[PDB]
């Protein structure tokens, strides 16, 4: 799903930069891969929702530190 | 009951005090990292745990951050 991909492209974000804020917002993003996964399968749109919304503000995170 | 998921349960009681989505994002994250930190002390991972523990110190600095509001 886009969310995975989208995920994945931040994780390589988050790895290019080789911080530990960077390490800790990548570690973060693995974690949420797989919450969405199982929310998916759970058919919990409430979780999912929530979990897109981390995905946003972990971008812009990763956005900041790349300024 | 570990000292991690203590502290991680009393950052959880924070975020849901602040009721912002920010707030809600930064619990949703520390559940995970309860769930990730149970899982790698059974595997033994030091690293991993110390990856979580300053994940945890980074999201208490952020919660901080929103409570002087």
């Amino acid at each position: 799903g886009e969310f995975e991909k989208r995920a994945k492209e931040l994780i390589e974000r988050a790895k290019k930069l080789n911080t530990p804020a960077a390490k800790v917002i990548e570690e973060a993003l693995k974690l949420f891969i797989e919450a969405y996964k199982e929310a998916k399968k759970k058919g919990d749109a409430l979780q999912q929702a929530l979990l897109e919304e981390s995905l946003a503000q972990a971008e812009e995170m990763l956005r900041r530190l790349e300024h």
